[PDB]
């Protein structure tokens, strides 16, 4: 008797001939085209082969209702195309049903799922307050003095507006914490060298991060 397609991989589900149900994963940033894009990358790939002629893969049914208006599954290759620019403000993802069935033969049909996750565009960069005293004093020989505290913000929503520091130069001589002070690693010397421009970048948390940088001057101070 003739069998059907399945999807892979096939992972048997233990004490049983049955493989387990795929959820294919995708995701896609809001706003950008499909020139951009295509082909849209699936997690693990997209495969049907015959358990024993062809095979024919469609998207069955999905949510949001309007996906035919977005998405494109090829019948042969399976290969996924966006056809409009998603708005996060109208889709936060998809959940479609697929299928795969033999062309010769009964249908004998095989299903996964796939999910399609849609990415917050990350609109800005982190914003420095404008007001911080960028001139700062330390004092010579003395490791871990806190040199002085910065702070940025950023508009955007979720991991797109949390900010995070780190400094751009003299990472032996100085370091930065979360919350954006600034301390010696080591003990200066001002006799060696009494001023430093330092660099201070700020990023946010986004699968694609925006940075700004903000130059803050050290003085090292004699001990008296
Ligand atoms: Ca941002
Ligand atoms: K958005
Ligand atoms: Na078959």
């Amino acid at each position: 008797d003739d069998l059907g397609p399945m999807f892979l991989p096939c992972v048997l589900v233990p004490n049983t001939r049955d493989c387990r149900p795929l959820t294919y994963q995708a995701a896609i940033p809001e706003l950008r085209t499909p020139e951009e894009l295509n082909p849209i990358l699936v997690t693990p790939p997209i495969q049907a082969i015959d358990q024993d002629p062809g095979i024919l893969y469609s998207i069955l049914v999905g949510t949001p209702e309007d996906y035919p208006r977005f998405f494109h599954m090829h019948p042969r290759t399976a290969e996924l195309t966006l056809l409009e620019p998603v708005n996060r403000d109208f889709h936060q993802k998809f959940d479609l049903v697929i299928k795969a069935e033999q062309d010769n033969g009964h249908p004998l049909p095989a299903f996964a799922s796939l999910h399609i996750e849609i990415l917050d565009e990350n609109n800005q960069a982190p914003v420095f307050d404008p007001y911080l005293p960028r001139n700062l004093s330390v004092v010579e020989e003395e490791a871990n003095a806190f040199v002085g505290q910065v702070r940025a913000t950023d508009p955007d929503a979720g991991i797109n507006g949390q900010v995070h520091y780190s400094l751009g130069n003299f990472n032996n001589l100085f370091r930065i914490t979360s919350n954006g002070s600034i301390y010696t690693a080591v003990k200066l010397n001002r006799e060696a060298r009494d001023h430093y421009e330092l660099v201070v970048v700020a990023t946010d948390g986004a699968v694609h991060p925006r940075h700004s940088t903000l130059t803050l001057y050290i003085k090292v101070l004699d001990i008296d």
